[PDB]
């Protein structure tokens, strides 16, 4: 695999998550994004593949799991089978990308995208080789209790725009925030 994409959104303090879910309210057109971008594939006879640890798939509603459209595979040092409705368990990012390279799913995965949580996301930022970042900012601050890693600027770009991509200041529900993407290649 020769790129990654990692998606999330943060707030201010660069929270991501309170007591196992969003630590702002529901963003309906900011979840059709993350939608958008983690299940679209023009690749015809391929899906993408989402990576998650295990309390990021608990996170998700019940009658949303597996995410629709998408090869879900979760992360445990723990688990000796996925959890029930998820297509795939590996130990790590490392033996996660190598799956794709085996028989059942090499004619299969088009783009692999990072969806959490904080150690998913350090780990897959450190990985070698080109890596995107599709970082939505919610430009006010929330009480959190987990956070995303700092964004290494001497490895990352900030992008001046993507196409795709909406540059203005959004707001729902009357909360502000926008859409960025960065960028790093080694
Ligand atoms: N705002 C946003 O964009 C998003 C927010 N969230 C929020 O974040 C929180 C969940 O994230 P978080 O608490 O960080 O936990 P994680 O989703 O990272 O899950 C932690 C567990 O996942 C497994 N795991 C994580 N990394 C690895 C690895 N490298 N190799 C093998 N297993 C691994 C471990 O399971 P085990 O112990 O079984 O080995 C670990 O205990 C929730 O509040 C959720 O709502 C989540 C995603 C995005
Ligand atoms: C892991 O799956 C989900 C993740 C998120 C958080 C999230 C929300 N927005 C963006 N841009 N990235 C993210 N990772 C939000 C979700 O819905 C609100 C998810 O589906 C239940």
């Amino acid at each position: 695999v020769g790129s990654l994409n990692c998606i999330v959104a943060v707030s201010q303090n660069m929270g991501i998550g309170k007591n196992g879910d969003l630590p702002w309210p529901p963003l309906r057109n900011e979840f059709r994004y993350f939608q958008r971008m983690t299940t679209t594939s023009s690749v015809e006879g391929k899906q993408n593949l989402v990576i998650m640890g295990k309390k990021t798939w608990f996170s998700i509603p019940e009658k949303n799991r597996p995410l629709k459209g998408r090869i879900n595979l979760v992360l445990s040092r723990e688990l000796k089978e996925p959890p029930q409705g998820a297509h795939f368990l590996s130990r790590s990012l490392d033996d996660a990308l190598k799956l794709t390279e085996q028989p059942e799913l090499a004619n299969k995965v088009d783009m692999v995208w990072i969806v959490g949580g904080s150690s998913v996301y350090k780990e897959a930022m450190n990985h070698p080789g080109h890596l995107k970042l599709f970082v939505t900012r919610i430009m006010q601050d929330f009480e959190s209790d987990t956070f995303f890693p700092e964004i290494d600027l001497e490895k990352y770009k900030l992008l001046p725009e993507y196409p795709g991509v909406l540059s203005d200041v959004q707001e729902e529900k009357g909360i502000k925030y926008k859409f960025e993407v960065y960028e790093k290649n080694d």
